[PDB]
């Protein structure tokens, strides 16, 4: 299975910027959204979610088809609240017609990082638009109440190392949990929309207390309002992921850096780039252009 990608025609850097900074735009001004937190963590949980789906033995799923669109993805229980991001960007595709489903979803995943003033992530157009029957079916993406080894397992088959799932796994900073989704709940009171390694100094400094939930599951909780699932404990549990965590609670610099990385690996994963495409596209936010 083959993926190339191919620009939409006569595309360049200036129009993906336009789609960024109407996507930016958007996310400054719908700031109301979830009780303040505003569309940024589900905008990152979306693009995650839509290429979290990838098989590196088959090369099936990923974010190239933009095969989300479609009923039998989107209505995957895994996928449950992420119909308010889709509800999101419908307005902008609708604006910019000539841009695909699957680098709308990977463009509003980078969009929200940068502008949450998380590290820039270089991105690559050119996912292409396939039908309703390479739709990859619903049980791909990650159950929440498991260990290490189960994550070390799972993350191998968009082969991800340790390194990074938890530089990966950092994003869990951001936005909360919501019991009709999930059956997970919290953090309560201030959660966070800012992208920071602060979720690695509080798994190695709250006081966690592993306590059962209104939807009867169980997770980690402290004293100060913020909550971890059991795979985000998970990584001070493991020896390896331990050493990982203290790498990135005493370095923000290197956390940046390594996110970057391991989020573009994960929107490129099963796309073949031919050697004449353009260069990777670094975007502006709006701060840096003043708008
Ligand atoms: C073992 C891996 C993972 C599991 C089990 C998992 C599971 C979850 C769960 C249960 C939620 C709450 C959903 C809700 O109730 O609304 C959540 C939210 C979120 N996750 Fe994950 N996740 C995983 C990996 C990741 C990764 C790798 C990223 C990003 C690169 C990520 C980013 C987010 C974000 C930003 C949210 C917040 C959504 C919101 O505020 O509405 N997750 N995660
Ligand atoms: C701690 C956490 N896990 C998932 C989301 N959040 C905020």
């Amino acid at each position: 299975l083959v993926h190339v990608a191919s620009v939409e025609k006569g595309r360049s850097y200036e129009d993906f910027q336009k789609v960024y900074n109407a996507i930016a735009l958007k996310l400054r001004e719908d700031d109301e959204y979830d009780n303040y937190i505003g569309y940024g963590p589900v905008l990152v949980r979306l693009a995650w979610h839509i290429s979290g789906t990838w098989d590196k033995h088959d090369n099936t799923g990923g974010s190239y088809g933009g095969t989300y669109r479609f009923k039998k993805e989107f209505n995957d229980p895994s996928n449950a609240g992420l119909q308010n991001g889709f509800k999101f960007l419908e307005p902008i595709h609708k604006e910019f017609p000539w841009i695909s489903s699957g680098d709308l979803f990977s463009l509003g995943g980078v969009t929200a990082v940068q502008e949450m003033q998380g590290p820039k992530i270089p991105w690559r157009c050119g996912r292409v638009d396939t039908p309703e029957d390479t739709t990859p079916d619903n049980g791909r993406l990650p159950d929440a109440d498991k260990d290490a080894g189960y994550v070390r397992t799972f993350f191998q088959r968009l082969n991800m190392n340790d390194r990074e799932v938890v530089a990966l796994m950092g994003a869990h900073a951001l936005g909360k949990t919501h019991l009709k989704n999930s059956g997970y709940e919290g953090p309560w009171g201030a959660a966070n929309n800012v992208f920071t390694n602060e979720g690695y100094l509080n798994l190695l400094n709250e006081d966690w207390k592993l306590e059962k939930n209104d939807a009867n599951n169980e997770q980690w909780d402290s004293k100060s309002g913020y909550m971890m699932l059991p795979t985000d404990y998970s990584l001070i549990q493991d020896p390896k992921y331990l050493s990982i965590v203290k790498e990135y609670a005493n370095d923000q610099d290197k956390f940046f850096k390594d996110f970057s990385k391991a989020f573009e690996k994960l929107l490129e994963n099963g796309i073949t780039f031919p050697k004449d495409a353009p260069s990777p596209f670094i975007f502006k936010t709006l701060e840096e252009q003043g708008l």
